[PDB]
């Protein structure tokens, strides 16, 4: 392992700040400074490469030490989701065992009384889009902030985002000739959420849309290419130009701005208990290398995101998903909720767990909803259609579940390819089957040529505005310019629509007292009610930004 290979050289000193050893802080700045001092930084390393582990889509600072582990085997962090078989010096397999947020209670108790280390105004749990947005906002005229993230690298699931941030009206929308209006936001959002959605939440989720999409814009963002997500009417999923992805893009831009203002962002730092006056007094942090510690603060924003990814827990409410795969990063296991619950928060819609119908087994990645939206059709093992490809996720997950072998085949054109640039990434991942003709495509895929061809020729007829098979309301492109591609895909646990109960100010309500627990804030996937029973594609990112901002600001006035 790497620190022995380097003990052989110069000592403990090489990396650590002292000759006895040990880490100063959990972001591991010193040591990573040491790394780069002898080896160069990531751009330097990246330039040297001929798929390289030193240059990727991850956002934010990506410590050397997030892969190159000192005192233990090392693993590319890319293996949490891909299987690149890189040949990592001092290699190891990626393994994560979920450990309870409450275990080691004695230890936590012993350490709560044992001093009082730092104090700040506002603490924010998690670094995805909601926590960063909150960072900007608390910081941005108001308070001192100290955001913790448990992962070794930032941006949660936010950074994987693919297809768009919903907003209504007055976003750039103007400039493309997309005619849309606020109530249509609300109204689809209720319809997709099967009408249980907290009405006041879906309201500000409608009415702050444009501003969050302008805020992003005041910060550096590129929200201009618009498309169609399953479930809405007027086109409104904002993204970067030509079909790239908004998650990385948004995460990055709010990472920068949060860092730019004075946020004190700390990785390998998991919050394991909110501190009880019953007012929120502070937080108990388990810094991975520096041990436990208390931070006193006046407001706590909870922005830890969802629990998709914990199959134990998700199987708990919907055992249909036991054994299913997830589209999330490793961090979404519910720590947040647990922390909050211990604090006596109220939750809702915990059992409504959204599976994404088009994940790819082979690639270990989601494959965006926009591929079907720009024109792809889905095809079972027999070579035929079985569904209106732009239906709701739950219906589309259901239908592929009910098909030969539990999986199905996205099938598109050279025309759909060109038109949605996320598709170059899939191509880059070796997961896309190619055919110079549909008969060629079939052979790769192991689906019958005359049936697939008849399917595709017929689909084309439907394309002529009428799907006399499955009702697909939009038929964007014809599927007739070669080469032709396909991917097999299947449903994967993806979003948890439920969560902590909060108002339009982002306050968290107590189960017992049905009022807010004081100075306890929340925003993002960790919260409940914004999406009802079903989340619309494109509503997560807009919920996260607009609610973060509110959570931040609310927490800032508190303490002020
Ligand atoms: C593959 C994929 C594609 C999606 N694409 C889209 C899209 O195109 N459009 C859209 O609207 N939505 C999309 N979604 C929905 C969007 O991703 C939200 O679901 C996600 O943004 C949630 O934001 P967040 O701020 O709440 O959390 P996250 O981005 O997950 O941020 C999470 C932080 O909390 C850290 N954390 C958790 N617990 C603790 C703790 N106890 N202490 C410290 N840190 C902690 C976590 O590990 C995590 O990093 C997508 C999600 C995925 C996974
Ligand atoms: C001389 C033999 C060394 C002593 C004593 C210690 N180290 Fe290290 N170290 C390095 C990293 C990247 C870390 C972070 C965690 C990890 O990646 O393993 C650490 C951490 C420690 C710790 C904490 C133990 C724990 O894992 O919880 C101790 C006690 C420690 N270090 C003491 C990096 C390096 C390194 C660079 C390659 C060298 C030469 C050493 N460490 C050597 C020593
Ligand atoms: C910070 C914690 C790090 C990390 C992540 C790495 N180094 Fe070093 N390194 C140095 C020298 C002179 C060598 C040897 C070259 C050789 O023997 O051919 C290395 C080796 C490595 C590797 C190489 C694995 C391989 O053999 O391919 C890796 C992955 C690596 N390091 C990472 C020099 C230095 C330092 C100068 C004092 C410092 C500081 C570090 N390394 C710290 C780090
Ligand atoms: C995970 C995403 C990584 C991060 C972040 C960093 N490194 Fe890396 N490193 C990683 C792998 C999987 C490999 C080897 C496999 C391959 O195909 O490249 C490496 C290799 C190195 C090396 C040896 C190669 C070289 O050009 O010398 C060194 C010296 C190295 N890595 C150092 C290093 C530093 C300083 C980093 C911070 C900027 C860093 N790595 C980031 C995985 C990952
Ligand atoms: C899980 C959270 C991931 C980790 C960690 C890494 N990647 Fe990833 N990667 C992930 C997804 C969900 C996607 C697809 C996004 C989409 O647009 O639908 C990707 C994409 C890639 C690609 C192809 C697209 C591109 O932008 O090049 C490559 C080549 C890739 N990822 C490589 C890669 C590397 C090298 C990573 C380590 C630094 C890495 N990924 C981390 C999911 C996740
Ligand atoms: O781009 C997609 O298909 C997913 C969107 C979401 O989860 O909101």
């Amino acid at each position: 392992v790497l620190a022995d290979f380097h003990g052989e050289m110069g000592g403990c000193d090489s990396c650590h700040v002292s000759d006895k050893g040990g880490v100063t802080n959990d972001n591991l700045t010193h040591e990573n400074g040491q790394c780069v001092s002898c080896h160069g930084d990531l751009k330097e390393l990246a330039a040297a490469a001929p798929v390289s582990p030193h240059k990727s889509h991850l956002i934010g600072e990506i410590a050397c030490t997030s892969c190159h582990k000192g005192h233990e085997k090392s693993v590319a962090y890319c293996d949490a989701c891909h299987s690149f078989g890189f040949d990592m010096p001092f290699g190891g397999k990626w393994e994560r065992k979920f450990v309870p947020v409450d275990a080691d209670k004695a230890a936590q108790d012993k350490a709560i009384a044992a001093g009082v280390k730092e104090t700040t105004d506002v603490v924010i749990i998690g670094s995805g889009g909601a926590g960063l947005a909150a960072a900007v906002s608390a910081r941005d005229a108001g308070a001192k902030v100290i955001l913790l993230e448990k992962e070794p690298i930032p941006g949660g699931n936010t950074k994987l985002a693919a297809g768009g941030m919903n907003a209504a009206e007055t976003k750039p929308q103007a400039k493309l000739g997309i005619e849309d209006k606020k109530q249509i936001m609300i109204d689809d959002t209720m319809k997709g959420g099967r009408n249980i959605n907290d009405p006041e939440l879906v309201k500000v989720l409608a009415n702050n849309s444009s501003d969050s999409i302008d805020w992003l814009t005041s910060m550096g963002a590129d929200m201009t290419d618009v498309g169609r997500m399953g479930g809405a009417s007027v086109n409104r999923s904002h993204r970067p130009t030509g079909g790239a992805g908004v998650g990385a893009h948004v995460a990055q831009v709010l990472w920068d701005n949060a860092v730019k203002r004075g946020t004190d962002i700390r990785l390998n730092s998991r919050v394991v208990r909110i501190l009880e006056d019953g007012k929120v007094t502070g937080v108990l942090v388990k810094g991975e290398y520096t041990g436990y510690y208390v931070i006193k603060a006046d407001a706590v924003v909870i922005a830890a995101g969802g629990f998709a990814k914990n199959n134990e827990r998700v199987s708990k409410y919907d055992p249909k998903l036991k054994g299913f795969k997830a589209t999330n990063h490793p961090g979404a296991t519910g720590d947040g909720l647990d922390v909050a619950l211990q604090a006596g928060a109220a939750t809702r819609d915990l059992q409504y767990i959204q599976a994404h119908p088009t994940y790819s087994p082979a690639g270990g990645v989601m494959i965006t909803e926009a591929v079907r939206g720009n024109g792809a059709i889905v095809v079972n093992r027999e070579g035929n259609r079985f569904m209106n490809e732009i239906t709701t996720r739950d219906k589309a997950s259901a239908a592929i579940l009910q098909q030969k072998g539990e999986s199905a085949y996205l099938v598109f054109d050279d025309s759909i390819r060109k038109s949605l640039k996320a598709i170059e990434g899939y191509v880059h991942l070796n997961i896309v089957k190619e055919g110079k003709t549909i008969e060629e495509l079939a052979k790769q895929i192991d689906v019958p040529a005359a049936e697939l061809a008849k399917t595709v020729t017929a689909y084309n007829g439907f394309v002529s505005g009428k799907d006399a098979q499955f009702e697909r309301p939009d038929l964007p492109r014809e599927l007739v310019v070669a080469p032709f591609y396909a991917l097999e895909i299947a449903p994967a646990v993806h979003h948890t629509m439920g969560g902590l109960v909060i108002d339009t100010k982002a306050e968290v309500k107590s189960e017992k007292t049905a009022k807010p627990i004081t100075g306890l804030y929340a925003a993002g996937e960790v919260t409940g009610g914004v999406h009802g029973a079903n989340r619309l594609g494109g509503n997560a990112i807009s919920d996260i930004v607009t609610y973060g901002r509110i959570a931040g600001a609310s927490a800032a006035k508190f303490a002020k």
